[PDB]
């Protein structure tokens, strides 16, 4: 168990990021009771912590080294976070030519929490994902990788802007960075769920993987053994409901507008559904599908579906949909519900610390 590499993904969904930090509110909770120690943070049991868009945002928010380098939020400051500054991130700017939101207040909030700190200072690996719209090609941030290529070593706020960039709803992020030889490297970047990864748990992953060619601590997964990987992933939700979805003959007129305002919806919904079932393919095969924890709701229903529905009264409910989850099974057959595989997954990470101590 001690050779066993721990990763943690959070998917994107805008203000449905309530959910999967409630769900690690719990799961950073029984860590801090089981091992007597208020002060346990997530980073200090999780190897690799992976997230897209607000996924991101939670992933540098509990990667980020604080006053006393030590991890600058807890996941019970997470739902507050969302609570308090989620209305502000999104207020519409009223602008006719452009995106929904200007950006300025998460951009604020983002400087204001993550200060001046670099990628390099993660108290453990991360993953926060984007899309460069100027090279067209991915940028993954990570905390390795840097050692080649130094202009990846961006601000935290940049990294965490850029993750939630989304089109259509936030401006894309420009940025700069500086190259080995002193010169300036230029950064263009929309969403993570642009580059197909609403859900970074194959990426984090890969990442996790590669890492393993050159880190002895990653050793243990270097031919991809997924036996010796323990992974929890987290969604923000999905949804069938015939009230929320639509029909081929309906969509037969709609124009580039009606379209615009769902295809990220679907594609983050289609990354949901592929990136689980490759993990669950791949994890089956190696007969360790419970080293794989997907928590993910799939019945959203009324305003709960919207990623910038940052009204009291959605916000009170995405809490509730994160609290039924933990009393919701794992599966259709297995009567194990999230909140009892959260413990034993919490269990698990406990024990691996101790014996790595």
């Amino acid at each position: 168990l001690g050779e066993m590499v721990t990763v943690l993904s959070i998917d994107g969904g805008g203000i449905r990021g309530i959910i999967p930090a409630t769900i690690l509110e719990f799961l950073e909770g029984q860590l801090q009771e089981m091992d007597n120690n208020a002060d346990a943070r997530l980073a200090d049991y999780f190897d690799v912590i992976g997230g897209t868009s607000t996924g991101g945002l939670l992933t540098a928010m509990i990667s980020t080294p604080n006053e006393n380098n030590r991890p600058f939020a807890a996941a019970k400051e997470i739902v507050p976070f969302y609570f308090e500054h989620g209305p502000q991130i999104f207020n519409p700017s009223g602008q006719i030519l452009g995106p929904k939101y200007d950006g300025k207040y998460l951009m604020q909030v983002l400087q204001e929490k993550l200060g001046e700190t670099r990628v390099h200072q993660a108290l453990t690996e991360v993953v926060i994902s984007s899309f460069d719209i100027k090279t067209n090609k991915p940028v993954i941030f990570t905390k390795s990788n840097l050692a080649n290529s130094p202009e990846l070593d961006a601000k935290m706020y940049d990294i965490s802007y850029s993750t939630a960039a989304a089109p259509t709803y936030f401006p894309p992020h420009y940025f700069v960075t500086n190259t080995s030889n002193g010169d300036e490297y230029e950064f263009n970047l929309v969403d993570g769920a642009v580059a197909t990864v609403a859900d970074p748990a194959l990426l984090s992953i890969s990442v996790a993987t590669r890492l393993a060619q050159k880190d002895p601590a990653f050793a243990s997964i270097r031919s991809l053994n997924y036996k010796k990987m323990l992974l929890l992933s987290l969604g923000t939700g999905t949804t069938s409901e015939f009230d929320k979805t639509y029909t081929a003959k309906e969509a037969a007129t709609w124009t580039a507008v009606h379209w615009m305002l769902v295809i990220q919806k679907m594609t983050d919904a289609a990354s949901s559904y592929m990136t689980d079932y490759y993990l669950s393919t791949a994890f089956q095969a190696l007969d360790s599908k419970n080293n794989y924890l997907r928590v993910q709701e799939n019945a959203l229903t009324g305003t709960t579906t919207e990623m910038d529905d940052a009204s009291e009264a959605n916000m009170e409910l995405l809490v509730q949909v994160g609290e039924n989850l933990l009393k919701k099974p794992v599966s259709e057959d297995n009567p194990e519900t999230y909140e009892e595989a959260l413990k034993r997954f919490a269990k698990l990470l406990s024990d691996r610390k101790k014996l790595r101590a």
